[PDB]
């Protein structure tokens, strides 16, 4: 039926700042916020303010040397420690920026706040927009993000969960989420990502995890240009055979935007309608449903597709024209929510669709 909804937003999130020229953009989660709110969806769901992260529960996956450092890195101070942004890999595509460590306890906050939630069965689905960093490492920035706030709500849900099902359709292999969980069948991790010479370089469909986590990594590698008919020709046959061999008791979602068509960074093609329907999809097994952002570059689109993908875990139809809200003009020149594909040709043909899923299909019958 209906599921009861906790949504996580801090309003003090679009206040960082990656610098001149980043491409990502905190601010894009309070657009995302601002629009839902002007379509009236607090009306139908509990909002709340998630706490900031501490060290103890940070290390629960990073090393306290990588904890430590993140505390202590600042713009006035980084002269000091060059080395050590060396090793943990801050410093470029991850800067130094003011409020950097609140802005991991934030977003991680999120994550862990909503895994608890659902722990105790006091809601469906948790929604954290503001999450989904799946690049971080044990002990490394990656990928814009620091803290991989998504292996530590899934350490959280493991605490009543014996198998946890981890599913992101960031135009990215979730590399640090497979990386954490990929010796253990605690967590089977699925990531459909663009593969070949493009971020971060892993996911190979033959990467199918090790020891006892064997067979229970699954990546399905995809070229440029994916539209929404290939990508759900594929999404829906692998996620219903994954529940059915998995029977996973909870399920995270990572909803990373840079999927869509028209994202600043990403080479797909997909509609909000394309990437919302994975959310319907996964919906439908009612399971516990941690749903959680992820990458995202241009981001009118971002906020369109996270409001409606929060319309979409309320079951609520909402209005494809705008209602006005605080930044009504990024939404220009249409007003609209839905997007259209571009005119991009589509690398990927059925006949490759197909062929990977049935090779993915060989890999979960040894379940
Ligand atoms: N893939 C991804 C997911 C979440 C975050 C993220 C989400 C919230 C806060 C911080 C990072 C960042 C990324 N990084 C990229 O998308 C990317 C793009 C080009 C090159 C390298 C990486
Ligand atoms: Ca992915
Ligand atoms: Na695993
Ligand atoms: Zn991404």
């Amino acid at each position: 039926a209906k599921k009861k909804v906790c949504y996580y937003y801090d309003g003090d999130i679009g206040n960082y700042y990656y610098g001149q020229g980043h491409p990502m953009k905190p601010h894009r989660i309070r657009m995302t916020h601002n629009l839902l709110l002007n379509y009236g969806l607090y009306r139908k769901m509990e909002i709340y303010r998630p706490h900031k992260a501490t060290a103890e529960e940070m290390t629960k996956y990073h090393s306290d040397e990588y904890i430590k450092f993140l505390r202590s890195i600042r713009p006035d101070n980084m002269s000091e420690y060059s080395k050590q942004m060396q090793r943990f890999n801050v410093g470029e595509d991850c800067p130094v920026f003011d409020g950097l460590f609140e802005f991991c306890q934030l977003s991680t906050g999120g994550s862990v706040a909503g895994a608890v939630k659902l722990n105790r069965q006091q809601t469906d689905m948790a929604v954290n927009w503001a999450g989904g960093l799946h690049h971080a490492k044990k002990s490394e920035a990656s990928g814009f993000c620091y803290v991989n706030d998504i292996v530590l709500a899934i350490l959280e849900l493991l605490k009543y969960h014996q198998r946890v099902l981890y599913i992101d359709i960031d135009i990215h292999h979730g590399d640090g989420v497979e990386e954490a969980f990929y010796t253990t069948d605690r967590v089977m991790t699925v990531s459909f990502h663009k593969y070949g010479e493009y971020f971060p370089g892993t996911g190979d469909l033959r990467d199918i995890g090790a020891g006892k986590g064997k067979y229970y990594a699954v990546n399905f590698p995809m070229r440029d240009g994916i539209d929404d008919e290939s990508y759900g020709q594929i999404f829906k046959p692998i996620i219903s055979k994954v529940m059915e061999m998995y029977q996973p008791s909870a399920v995270v979602l990572q909803c990373g935007a840079d999927s869509l068509s028209g994202d600043r960074l990403g080479c797909f093609n997909l509609t909000v309608k394309g990437h919302a329907k994975c959310v319907e999809v996964v919906k439908t097994f009612n399971l516990p449903l941690l749903m959680l952002g992820g990458g995202g570059y241009t981001i009118r689109n971002v906020a369109r597709c996270w409001t409606y993908e929060t319309a979409v875990a309320l079951d609520c139809e909402i209005p494809n024209e705008l209602p006005y809200n605080d930044y009504f003009e990024y939404f220009g020149p249409d007003f609209k929510l839905h997007i259209s594909p571009s005119n991009m040709t589509n690398q990927n043909t059925p006949e490759y669709m197909e062929k990977i899923k049935q090779r993915l299909f060989e890999n979960l019958r040894m379940l």
